[PDB]
């Protein structure tokens, strides 16, 4: 095969963008080992100080917190959400047919790792290494460096591992420990052994057991009925793992003496139309195979030729029930890449709607670019740039498109130069810097008064805090990968180095690459996205993400930007990237009937609305309303989400169930989103009401008639 992990180049950005420190730095990091602290990972939370020490780290199925002072002795809270709470809002029309509003885990104690040495003193937290599936963290005594415990933090772990040097281990909870097992004997408050299965008054009943895999053995006593203190300093490594069904203790035995201390990826294409992924597993020994929890898209894509399956499930915190799986490697398949490119796969429209779509094609590109491209911040700029992009691109590939006219088919060109022209000489109104703390890009309006910022961290999205990067550059990625693939000599070198610094802030796929951090938003656990950056005093809920088509909108432009310059590595990782993307829409964010990753009176709602680590909220962030919801899952409408991303089955379902009844009543500009969305299972329906509604101010009329009147099966209605 061909490999996908390679630089997409190695210009320097600080021949473009002036460069900046970021003005928050990392509370907790090693300093002293070169790498480079994520800003939008699932670790993220672990580098900083959070509010009430209340920030999760979620490597699933547990749910982490550091030092967070209930129960007393601060250390390692351990959560495993068994059960989900349902919250609901108040009723309103806004969003007529809703019960569950959001689905959120309690934040309970299930059991603490600490120290009895840590009575009155709190430890110091440090990270020590990390890497895109890891995180080592280590909690010490202070002034007592060589009091410490070693936690291997682990993407898909079935135990907790804790190194204990020198300190007596002591296991809290919340709740009552109502029996413990000894090394499988059977009244007595003091235990002693290399095994204990504890099980608490909790609803249902959690068990957890204990492993003590140092050269002595460990002896606890039962101090409250929450409490088991061990006896002396303790030299070695402790696991602890929950038993999720009485069957599986042979299997949490057999696999206690192995864990994982990290995950090395790497990315493959083949010319049978494919490409993988695997993650080889960092372990301590090879005495035993390895356990690991997989999401639902794991199971499904997985090659089985070197992992055993499993029984063994635990709930995540979002992401539907997990399996074990028995192996040290995984490679994860996507066998069916998307063949999209520039155009609708059908690329001429209807012949009976050409005059129509050129008069309309005639009146959007008289359009006033200045005022509908030069906004007050990227994110707008971008979607009027790409909505004028599309209209260059299909009067340009006219070969193909049939919409002839020379004439207009430069002005259109010429036009979109001139308005793009200004973010490619970083001119505009919220211009960029690079960033050498955290390796990126970022706008400059989040930044503080002293950096020529506004102060607010909320200024462009949170983009100035990488939150949102590509959600916002995914829209200048399209419009210059058609730019450069119009008339590739325009401004070419500086155009070449700018887009690619984008790509890069967002997708550099190699280390190699000096000056960019490795995959700020993509995440090949999750197989998704994130968008949530840097959240001062913690995201106490984990990374979030809310838009799916403007994810997919960067790794279509991406891809875009592949074919413009010939870059085969880079054209097949953004279709990887996008057939993973699929695969975990449709398990966990648009959900068709019968899904089983969520409770059901959520997969009424049709989508998950804002998603995070720790909980979804159907709603979004700039209003409560149905049309919204929907419809920030229907834009940018491209060919990539019209032929691929969004199915005729969901997009069917939505519509018996919650669209149909309300994208005619919408008198907004969010009929145009709900019509387009529409018009991939009902061209003939569409056609005519794109004709009268209102568009988004990242639509244009003609496009959507274009669009649909590109649909196979359409017909005059
Ligand atoms: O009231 C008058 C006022 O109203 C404006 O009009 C509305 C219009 O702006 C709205 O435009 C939509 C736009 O918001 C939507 O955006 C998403 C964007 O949400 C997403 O962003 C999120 C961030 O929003 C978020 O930060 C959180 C913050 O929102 C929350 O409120 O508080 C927290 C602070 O304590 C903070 O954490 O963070 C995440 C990352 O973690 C971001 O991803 O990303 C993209 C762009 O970034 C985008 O998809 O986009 C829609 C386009 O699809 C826009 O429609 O639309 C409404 C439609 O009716 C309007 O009401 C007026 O324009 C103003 O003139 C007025 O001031
Ligand atoms: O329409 C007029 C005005 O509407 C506002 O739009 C609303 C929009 O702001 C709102 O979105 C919701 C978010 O506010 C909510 O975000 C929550 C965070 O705010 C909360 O943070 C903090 C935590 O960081 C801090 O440390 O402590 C606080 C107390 O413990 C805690 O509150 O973070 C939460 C996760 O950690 C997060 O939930 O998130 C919701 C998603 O669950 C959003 O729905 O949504 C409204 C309705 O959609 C919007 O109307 C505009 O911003 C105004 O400018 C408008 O004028
Ligand atoms: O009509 C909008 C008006 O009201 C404002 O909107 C509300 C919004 O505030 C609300 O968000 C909450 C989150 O705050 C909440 O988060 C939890 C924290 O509150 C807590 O401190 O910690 C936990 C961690 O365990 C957090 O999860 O989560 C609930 C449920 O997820 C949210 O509902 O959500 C409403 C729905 O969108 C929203 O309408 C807005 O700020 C006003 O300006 C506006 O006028």
């Amino acid at each position: 095969g061909d490999d996908l992990f390679v630089p997409v180049s190695n210009f320097d950005p600080k021949s473009i963008f002036p460069e900046i420190k970021h003005p928050f730095e990392p509370m907790y990091a090693n300093t002293e080992n070169g790498k480079i602290v994520p800003t939008n990972s699932w670790i993220s939370n672990l580098f900083y100080p959070s509010a009430d020490n209340l920030a999760p780290t979620t490597p699933d199925p547990y749910t982490l917190r550091l030092l967070d002072g209930y129960g007393g002795n601060p250390g390692l809270t351990i959560r495993q959400p068994s059960a989900k709470v349902l919250g609901s809002y108040p009723p309103t029309n806004d969003v007529p047919y809703t019960d569950a509003g959001y689905m959120i885990n309690s934040v309970v104690v299930d059991l603490r790792l600490t120290s009895s040495e840590w009575s009155d003193v709190v430890p110091d937290r440090q990270v020590t290494d990390w890497d895109h599936l890891s995180a080592n963290l280590r909690l010490s005594t202070p002034q007592d460096s060589n009091s410490y415990i070693d936690f291997p933090i682990v993407r898909g772990m079935a135990y907790i591992t804790a190194n204990y040097n020198n300190l007596t281990p002591q296991f809290l909870s919340q709740h009552a420990i109502i029996s413990v097992e000894a090394d499988e004997k059977k009244n007595t408050s003091t235990f002693s052994g290399r095994k204990f299965k504890i099980t608490m008054n909790d609803d249902p009943t959690s068990t957890f057991i204990i492993y003590s895999l140092g050269d002595k053995p460990l002896e606890l006593r039962k101090q409250d009925n929450s409490n088991l203190v061990a006896s002396k300093p303790y030299t070695g490594v402790i696991r602890v793992a929950k038993l999720p069904a009485p069957e599986f203790e042979t299997l949490l035995d057999a696999s206690r003496a192995v864990w994982p201390t990290g995950g090395d990826i790497s990315a493959r294409s083949d010319d049978n139309n494919g490409a993988s992924y695997t993650i080889k597993w960092k372990t301590n020994s090879n005495e035993a195979p390895l356990l690991t929890y997989a999401y639902a898209h794991h199971l499904t894509s997985i090659d089985d030729s070197n992992v055993k399956r499993t029984d063994m499930t635990l709930q995540s915190a979002t992401k539907g029930p997990m399996t074990a799986l028995v192996g040290n490697e995984w490679t994860l398949r996507e066998t069916e890449l998307s063949p999209v490119e520039w155009l609708p796969l059908q690329a001429a429209p209807n012949p009976t709607t050409i005059n129509e779509i050129m008069t309309e094609i005639n009146k959007d590109i008289a359009s006033n670019y200045t005022q509908e491209t030069a906004k007050e911040d990227n994110y707008f700029s971008g979607k009027g740039l790409q909505k004028f992009a599309m209209l260059a691109l299909i009067l340009n590939k006219s070969d193909q498109t049939q919409l002839r006219n020379p004439e207009l088919a430069q002005i259109a060109l010429d036009k979109l130069k001139a308005a793009f022209l200004p973010y490619l000489q970083n001119e505009q109104a919220d211009p960029f810097r690079y960033d050498t703390l955290y390796k990126g890009i970022v706008a400059k309006a989040g930044l503080p008064t002293s950096m020529g910022g506004t102060d607010d961290l909320s200024a462009e999205f949170g983009h100035s805090y990488y939150s949102d990067h590509h959600y916002h550059q995914g829209y200048f990625v399209v419009t210059a990968a058609i730019i450069h693939h119009l008339d590739p000599t325009w401004n070419a070198d500086r155009l070449k180095a700018w887009t690619e610094a984008l790509i890069r802030d967002v997708n550099n796929a190699n280390d190699g690459d000096e000056y960019f951090a490795a995959f700020r938003n993509w995440d090949w656990f999750a197989g998704h996205s994130w968008a949530g950056g840097i959240k001062p005093d913690g995201a106490l809920d984990g990374r979030d993400q809310e838009s799916v088509p403007e994810s997919v909108n960067f790794y279509w432009g991406a891809k875009l930007w592949g074919l413009a310059t010939g870059n085969t590595p880079l054209t097949k990782l953004a279709s990887l990237q996008l057939a993973v993307t699929k695969r975990t829409t449709y398990e966990y964010f648009w959900m068709l009937d019968g899904n089983k990753n969520r409770p059901e009176n959520i997969v009424r709602n049709k989508v998950i609305g804002i998603y995070f680590e720790q909980k979804t909220d159907y709603t979004t962030y700039f209003g409560r309303f149905l049309e919204y919801i929907h419809g920030i899952q229907q834009l940018p409408m491209t060919p990539e989400l019209m032929e691929y991303i969004r199915t005729p089955e969901f997009v069917s379902q939505e519509w018996d169930e919650k669209l149909g009844a309300i994208a005619p009543t919408v008198q907004s500009p969010w009929a145009g989103v709900l019509y387009l969305n529409y018009a991939i299972i009902n061209p003939a329906e569409a056609y005519p009401a794109l004709r009268k509604v209102q568009m988004d101010d990242g639509q244009t009329r003609s496009y959507s008639l274009y669009l649909t009147a590109t649909r196979p099966h359409f017909f005059r209605r």
